[PDB]
């Protein structure tokens, strides 16, 4: 609608529709299947670069033991992460990826990707002055919705 | 996060998850509790201003005879509509809100105007020049989301 307060309106019908019967907001086919919480995910797009531990892990993405566990859990359930001993230590528990989950975790990554560079690309059509009106912008229409 | 690209993207994900079982995208109690289609909600809103007819309903908000009457059906099976008969024409089939329906559109558009002046709030704390980075930014970022 032509005000202000009206294209916002518009705009987060447009989303409101866009994201029904989604899992993320993402551009492009949806064609990342499988449907991970947000930790779970973390953890994987963590372990899809590197093997690490529980305390490593919660470190790393900055959340509790508690929550690490239960995310290790359904990753593994799922034949998507496989725990293994510490060559060096008996004690200590290694995280890393299934091969299955190699090419899925690439695949979902990628997909990220595209979404982020498209916000990249509009971004970089305005100038620095005009960037900041837009975050200021943002952050104030976020606090709304919490 | 830091770049405008990850702003973008931290602030789709709120909406996204804001919108999660919601009907629409409202600032509020979310107690407008009745679910209609945006046409049957449309007609809703236009029979609690004015009487009118089939013709009259689909020019006003630019829409087909086809879906006018599908949207007409589905109001008065949940009672929120009834048809009368024109007093100067036995021909011509006259709309309006049933008793119990006008509180019912009245509370529920409150909640959108609550929620559209909250909008025009957050956008009176921009110059002119500023709305329009912004609503040249809503626009082509409305673009990616078809
Ligand atoms: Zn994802
Ligand atoms: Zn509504």
């Amino acid at each position: 609608g032509m005000s202000l307060a009206n294209q916002i309106d518009q705009f987060l019908g447009t989303i409101m529709q866009f994201a029904e019967n989604k899992h993320e907001i993402l551009l492009g086919k949806a064609e990342s299947d499988v449907k991970l919480t947000s930790t779970q995910e973390a953890i994987l797009m963590l372990l899809a670069e590197q093997i690490s531990t529980n305390a490593k892990i919660a470190e790393k993405l900055k959340i509790s033991p508690a929550a690490v566990t239960k995310a290790l859990k359904k990753l593994q359930e799922q034949e998507l992460i496989k725990s293994s001993r510490a060559t060096n230590d008996e004690r200590v528990v290694l995280w890393s990826l299934t091969e299955k989950a190699v090419p899925v975790a690439k695949e979902h990554a990628t997909h990220h990707e595209k979404t982020l560079s498209t916000y990249q690309e509009l971004g970089n059509k305005f100038t620095d002055e005009e960037q900041e009106v837009i975050s200021k912008f943002l952050s104030a229409l976020t606090e709304e919705f919490q």
